């Protein structure tokens, strides 16, 4: 009963379309991604060998004592979150993972988990994220792995109790995660210290990421000054971080600001490794990374050349070529870069339904005025499409700016940007301005994320909440102040394990109860879907998003040894219950799949009958047209008296009543062409 | 008889499709480009005022004594040649020209003519290029104009005699061109001096552009060394150039090479303005331009942010933002940049049939190994599509590299890149390798551009031709050595004016005879097309490329005052001659257009008859099937003897001959189901 | 079950077979614009025979060796493909 669920999925996708929401109506390309040649044998030695040999402090001293620029690949997580709405599957990553393991041994790390990959992998792709992590950990053994962990937000959207995040880092380090980049939205310091403690006690390398916004080189803006970042970095180094990081999530770091900030961090902490992360939204990413690498940055984040650009990271080939021959040489050969970007061009062609290039064709300097991050940009375009706002995204960006100013000049990264984007979609859908919605603040019903933020369930912003808005929206809802994670009670995780073993099965693991603690309803619907259709992980992307075509024999190997040569021969028409039939040739023998179509129902309405059991139910003895009614609705009549007269083709009849009674209502109007045995009078 | 030609064009585009070749099957977007608000009144003062007030040497001293970086916009010429196969029309440029005139007064110049715009404007767009030049010269009066002129190649593909290029620069300066950027493909010095003399004697500013290739920072490559560029620049300054320029047409300038070359040119010539032109193909354009502006470059080339990126120039917003607050401040406000790029995003949506983003979604570092320029990239993809090679463009790029090495390491820019691309398409279409085609060099038939190059009709490459290849391909064809333009006789231009006035009309101007000297057959076919369908310049792009839709009233104003409200009501089916009929509502009254469909013909073939006038033409008296022939082809028979027997539905007949004669041939085979009165025997 | 109508629809120009050097075919598609040979005489190698034009490209056909021109297989302005025969020789 394994190929039957797969054929049910394939027929359901053929007849009804894909169960994924599709924002751009397009098909996957017929061209396959070209995987290059990989030398057979064990891969080279990398930085994970020195990590497992001498710990995180020796890893930090090795990355600090490396002559030249080090790179981190973000193609597996942040490139397709910025460009393809986080929709790239584990199949296309596993096809290129041995090439990366053989040829990119000199990388610092590789971000391939965390962010929005958790929620999208369970929600839209029907995959387990721990399964992707384990598969790529077997495939790439020589390069350290890196995950993007929020403060007390783990991989969710709100603050969690401490035991859940500690257990989350414990199990993620158990599965294979090496480097943990911990950041917070509002730069709220105890949430950062909590996330750093949870990441450090699990045994992993800690990368304390400071969220950057504004401009430190512009003295006109004084809220997030250079001294603010210097004090934040001083306290984060005082908590025992191993690598400091600057997360510029919108792409706002300019070369002068880069030189100023990295030189301040280098002459304040002379032996601490600096990592810079930026997006190339404004079009100045490679220039900013060259400014950082000359100012004293150690690791910078890149992506493959076909998977970089618009809202993504800077390009790997441009960073390799722009440092060739310099003292900052990365000594990576450019031909391996060419083959890797060749693969990702072929693989990006498969995801044309979620692609950024259907709307945005080049960069945009207006990110200097709306400050939207890139992953949020593509996921926000999808979310605005799925709520009817799919043709008003410029107004969503304008209300984005308005909602940033209205909520008190927040630092927008994931959670806070999700709050500002929810408020922007609310202000677009209800036509409200800034002052127009602050005047009606005590009347309107803001969404759960905005009201939950104004309560303070994610933390406290810099300079405090907007207190007139917080007084007008929150009437008497509880304002839990201080730290949200030090107030909420710990979830009994063995109770949740006991709650989940009696619903799905007995292969429920701690990874599953962490998936259900982070997302209860998404894990429930994911488990129901994978009960119905089974492991759709090992399908290719054209098969997953499009199904097969007629008379084209395709090969599916679900598990080890179990191979299936499947043809799709015909699709019938609809049955009595609105169901179609699909005909397959599975392993050479004919099989049949019955799938419910989803559009051919809910089309019926007509006039009711005249029920014969009651003599006071006067109906039409013959069809035609009501030409005159002789009764007043409310009086009573005798039997034999005329009530209504009807006419048909050369025929006219007068309706008589069979007995007495009070005329309740005249059910028929004037000149209503009714059928036979249809009710004209209730009596 | 003016609206009738327009309606004939609109019906021809509706029924038959557009007469333009369409490489990507897609439609223009229903969204219109959003033109911003323009303040009413005269535009500000720019650099053309100081140009017209004190000449080119005062203009050169004003651009040399400007504190800060100056920008040149390339959105009108080089952006859409790099990205949209030079297909942007004058309508979409005229819609934004007053905004540029009001808001971008501090520009150096604006490249809006030359390059591939001449050939494409006559050939695929049915426009006069002088008409575009005159329209934009009325619309933008405050900014100097810039054109890209080849050496002795004017705006063509081969060397021309001196009088034609001198007359070309004379008439272009007469029409409104201010700055002339003169470059040569092989860096052949007398062609450069000829083009500089023709541009300088007309009265315009001379920008001597050195074509860059390779890497001056890499000492392993020694052919185009730094001293080679220094000697070339020394001789070009010795000929009296006003502004020097570095044309990096493939995007190969790195920041270290930029700093080295611009600092060498600045400490060799301390008062000469330097202009740098680059493409952003590798992804390091903004970094290279910041390196040039800090090294001492005066003007750099940018484009609008939605019209920059992949094979185009660096982005205007990134250059404005990355120099904000520095001593290199451009003092351009970013909001005007946002509105300009907003317009060009809306306008780029209209050209989806020619867009780069259908195949290439991001940059490419492989330009470091194939060295293809960007305008050539998009036009070469179109040319490979129109010769059946549309699905083998990676092989075209591989043979590009092979043909570069095979022809002796050329500098690839326009003419030479057209030669290398023609050779690459030839080697792809005939399966040849490099040594495999050099072994068969004396056998094969190379195209006219390759053989014409090996003769030396464009000039002499650096280090000489490949002499085994030049000996094997050229058997005894004339090798005109020295300068090609000092050998060819001058064209009698009054004779060509007399040749063209007796064919089209009496509104033939010197601009038209220069168009016919540069392109005879393209101007002839263009004049026939504009005789048939008239001035299609004032149509919008959706109307030009797609036609109208049914029951959607569209407004066309061809000329001053003459306005037309046109509806399209119906299209009939085909007539006897294969023609359809289109029904329009022109100005409120019903009109009819008869257009020839182009596919519903050339479908007929069957067996010939048996002609009755000759008694020796024995045919079938009734249909059926030949079941047996009783004659030997070659002998003669008597009348009454059986020849063939035929059978039909319950009927069988024996064929007798009417008279004697020699059986020439048995025209029917065995069991051929033939009709009645169809020939069975010639006799 | 065999359908009975969806067959007997194919015809086009024949190829130029590569095994014989006297089988001169089109190295690139386009349009025959001029033929420089008389059908019946013989030519030397390197002499022009036919000229063809495509999208911004024009090529002159040369013969690889000698031999008698049997027949000019292509007519005037016949838009033919690549590797399609123009001369039997
Ligand atoms: C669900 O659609 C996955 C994406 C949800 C929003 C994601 S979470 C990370 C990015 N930041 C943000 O505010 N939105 C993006
Ligand atoms: C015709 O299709 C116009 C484009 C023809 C080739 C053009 S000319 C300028 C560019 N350089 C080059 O070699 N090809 C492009």
């Amino acid at each position: 009963n394994r190929a039957q669920k797969l054929l049910h999925y394939l027929g359901h996708v053929m007849v009804n379309g894909p169960t994924t929401p599709i924002p751009v109506k397009a098909s996957p390309s017929p061209t396959d991604p070209v995987v290059p040649a990989v030398p057979i044998g064990p891969p080279p030695a990398g930085f994970r060998d020195i990590l497992l040999r001498e710990g995180p402090e020796g890893f930090a001293r090795a990355v600090r004592n490396h002559p030249g620029l080090l790179l981190m690949d973000t193609t597996f997580r942040d490139a397709h979150q910025s460009l393809l709405a986080t929709r790239v599957r584990t199949h296309d990553l596993k096809k290129i993972a041995p090439y990366v393991a053989h040829n990119f041994s000199k990388l610092f790390s590789m971000e391939n988990w965390g962010g929005a990959t958790f929620d999208v992998a369970m929600r839209f792709l029907y995959e387990c994220p721990w399964r992707r992590l384990q598969e790529l950990r077997e495939l790439i053994p020589n390069i350290p792995f890196q995950m993007l962990l929020r403060g007390a937000n783990a991989v969710g959207y709100t603050n969690y109790p401490d035991n859940v995040v500690f257990k989350f880092c414990e199990v993620a380090k158990e599965n294979g995660m090496d480097v943990f980049r911990v950041f917070d939205s509002l730069n709220y310091l105890p949430n950062m210290l909590l996330g750093m403690e949870a990441a450090g006690s699990a045994g992993g390398v800690v990368e304390a990421a400071i969220s950057y916004t504004g401009d430190v080189a512009d003295p006109s803006r004084t809220k997030y000054s250079l001294q603010y970042y210097m004090g934040l970095a001083e306290e984060l180094v005082r908590a025992g971080t191993h690598i400091l990081c600057i997360k510029d999530m919108a792409g706002l770091l300019k070369p002068t600001a880069c030189t100023m900030l990295v030189s301040s961090l280098r002459d304040r902490f002379p032996d601490l490794p600096l990592h810079i992360h930026t997006h190339d939204t404004s079009g100045a990413g490679v220039a900013a990374m060259l400014a950082c690498a000359q100012a004293g940055a150690d690791v910078v984040d890149v992506a493959a050349d076909s998977m970089s650009g618009m809202t993504s990271q800077p390009s790997m080939g441009a960073l390799v070529a722009c440092t060739r021959g310099t003292p900052l040489d990365t000594e990576v050969p450019m031909e391996r870069v060419f083959d890797y970007s060749e693969y990702w061009e072929g693989a990006r062609g498969l995801y044309a339904a979620f692609d950024c290039t259907a709307t945005m064709k080049s960069g945009n300097s207006d990110v200097y005025e709306n400050e939207i991050p890139g992953g949020q940009y593509t996921n926000l375009h999808f979310q605005a499409h799925s709520m009817g706002l799919g043709s008003k995204f410029k107004e969503v960006k304008k209300a984005y700016v308005e909602a940033n100013q209205m909520l008190g000049d927040l630092i927008k990264v994931t959670p806070s940007s999700k709050i500002v984007g929810d408020l922007a979609q609310f202000m677009v859908q209800n036509g409200l301005s800034r002052a127009e919605a602050e005047a009606q603040a005590e009347e309107l019903s803001f969404p759960r994320s905005v009201v939950e933020f104004l309560q303070g369930y994610i933390g406290v912003p810099h300079g405090g909440f907007p207190e007139p808005f917080r007084s007008k929206v929150l009437k008497d809802l509880p304002r839990v102040e201080g730290r949200p994670g030090a107030s909420l009670p710990p979830l009994d995780l063995q109770a949740l394990e006991k709650e989940l073993v009696d619903r799905h099965g007995e292969e429920v693991t701690p990874e599953d109860v962490l998936s259900a603690a982070m997302y209860p309803d998404v894990f429930a619907h994911f488990k129901d879907f994978t009960a119905t259709f089974g492991p759709l992980d090992s399908l290719n992307t054209r098969l997953f998003l499009q199904g097969p075509k007629i008379a084209e024999e395709f090969e599916v190997e679900l598990e080890r040894g179990k191979t299936l040569h499947i043809k799709a021969l015909a699709v019938s028409d609809l049955n009595r219950a609105g169901q179609r039939q699909v005909f397959f040739e599975l392993n050479g023998q004919l099989r049949s799949i019955l799938v419910k179509d989803t559009q051919a129902m809910k089309e019926m309405h007509f006039h009711p009958k005249a029920l014969k059991d009651v003599k006071g139910q006067i109906g039409a003895p013959m069809p035609g047209k009501v030409i005159d009614i002789k009764v007043v609705a409310g009086a009573k009549v005798a039997k034999g008296q005329p009530l209504c007269v009807l006419s048909a083709m050369k025929m006219e009849t007068v309706v008589t009543s069979p007995m007495e009674g009070t005329v309740r209502k005249v059910h028929v109007t004037k000149d209503m062409t009714l059928e036979g045995d249809d009710l004209i009078l209730e009596i």
